[PDB]
């Protein structure tokens, strides 16, 4: 009822020449191993169907569009939904969304154990830069290839659980966590592509892991929420991406952690009633919060 | 100019029978050792002039009032201001404020190196409970003995530095940090009386340190602010108070930490320009924040 097993399916590199068909096989295998370890839900990474294309400057718009989905699911990704419904396991999938009216989003969905899309979220905090910067060995052009999401920070019923979505950079922003905490989220999940080199601030490179885990622990604790972060990790097209995919308790304790830079599955026992230990005491919102003093946070 | 040395003056226990006169001696000694180690400012704890009286139920209102200050400074505390002006060192002092119009506040002030009170703050987030609870070996009746502060989260010029104040429980609330981060605080400082036993949630007792330090590191990182937390610590009137008084860099790295449960002074080199490493890149607020999605945080 209130007890489930949450899984994270960390992805090793996806090369530029690796088809969605070859990625779906890798996702199917991880989704199968999570079932066999008793998982009811598995979190997959940000932009989980392709290489991280925002590392390149594009001149050809057909080449750029080829990394986006025009439908969800499409025939190549459909087998992942079919297998999820067969095994009775929900998932969180990140992908690049192209909607033609041409709007571009960094998107994620929640799929329940029936294989039904129960909710969508579009990345609101876009990191990196807008224009090509030649000094960078690799680019991070999310501000060019995506518009900021227009759906807000919703929380959806997924089987037994109140679940909210972040995408990568969102996890560093207390406002993203707090909104979803105020909407009663019991699990906050998403994925990331996080380089271990930041060209403008290389003096925080050795803190990549620290800053990632610090963000997940603080968000979980301050909102008494279970959380899970699914990385795409390792040497991808000669850029190193941070590992340390994780599941976190509402106390902010890390209860599971990846140790490889490859396809790796981790699981943890989730008790949704454990949110109360914070939300009815230390972080009893109605009882403690003084929102008349917080107005500057919501000012445009 | 943009470089200073920040000190923290951690306090061991203050017994019920220990006069303000005997505490000022202890504060003078710590303030002298900080000067000798090149400190330009020292952070002192919450309610630094008395035992932590909110651990007891009071029936007599004269007995309760005796723990509050009706003026700041008074003659007994005046020597601490005089010594601060002589040595050229500012301080942050917490005390119980009684103002008659009768209003009761958990208060802290910033004093610059001239010995002039440059800013006041009143604790906005009150923890614990309102009525006596007999099962508790000790009470935490801040909701009875204080009203929520009415000054907001201001940020003040103190010599070369933009400084904001929290008081104890405030440090667990992202909203307190964020408001002061948005007002351009370079240092966020205050003190705490944090029991290592929480009677309603004893299953988080072993996490007292973790939760304290997690709050300071995450606040600092997410706002690119220097921070400092001054504890009153050790066995005070048979209640154990958490140590681990700390200074933290804008990266959320702990740059100094106490290891005793006694009067202890720690210092760190503060470079106020280091805020830019976060505030001009990863946490470039104007460039990244989407406050149209954050409205629920400011709803009453
Ligand atoms: N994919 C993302 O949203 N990645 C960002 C993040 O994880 O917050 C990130 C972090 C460090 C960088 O050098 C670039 C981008
Ligand atoms: N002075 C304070 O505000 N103390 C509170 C805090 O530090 O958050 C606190 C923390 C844990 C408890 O079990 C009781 C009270």
């Amino acid at each position: 009822t209130r007890q489930m097993i949450l899984a994270v399916g960390q992805q090793g590199p996806i090369a530029r020449a690796e088809t969605r068909e070859q990625v779906v096989v890798r996702l199917l295998d991880m989704l199968t191993k999570a079932a066999s370890r008793g998982a009811n839900f598995i979190v997959f990474p940000e932009l989980a169907l392709t290489t991280f294309f925002p590392r390149w400057h594009f001149t050809d718009e057909a080449e750029l569009d080829s990394f986006y989905e025009t439908e969800m699911p499409g025939p190549v990704v459909r087998p992942l939904f079919e297998k999820a419904a067969e095994l009775g396991i929900g998932f969180n999938l990140g992908y690049a969304e192209l909607v033609v009216e041409k709007r571009r989003f960094n998107t994620s969905i929640l799929v329940d154990k029936s294989g039904k899309i129960v909710g969508k979220y579009r990345k609101i905090h876009l990191p990196g830069h807008k224009e090509y910067e030649a000094y960078r060995p690799f680019q991070h052009l999310e501000k060019r290839y995506f518009e900021p999401g227009d759906l807000g920070f919703p929380v959806y019923d997924v089987d037994a659980a109140k679940m909210g979505m972040f995408i990568a950079n969102d996890r560093r922003w207390p406002e993203a966590w707090r909104v979803m905490g105020l909407r009663g989220a019991e699990i906050i999940c998403g994925g990331y592509n996080t380089p271990t080199h930041n060209p403008p601030v290389p003096q925080h490179d050795h803190l990549t892991s620290f800053h990632h885990l610090l963000s997940m622990q603080a968000g979980s604790y301050q909102n008494g929420a279970w959380s899970a972060a699914a990385g795409k990790v390792g040497m991808e097209e000669n850029c190193m991406l941070l590992g340390h995919s994780c599941i976190v308790a509402p106390t902010g304790e890390i209860v599971a952690l990846t140790t490889t830079l490859e396809d790796e599955v981790i699981t943890a026992a989730v008790d949704l009633d454990r949110c109360r230990e914070l939300r009815e005491h230390i972080f009893n919102f109605k009882q403690h919060r003084q929102p008349q003093h917080y107005g500057l946070i919501a000012e445009l």
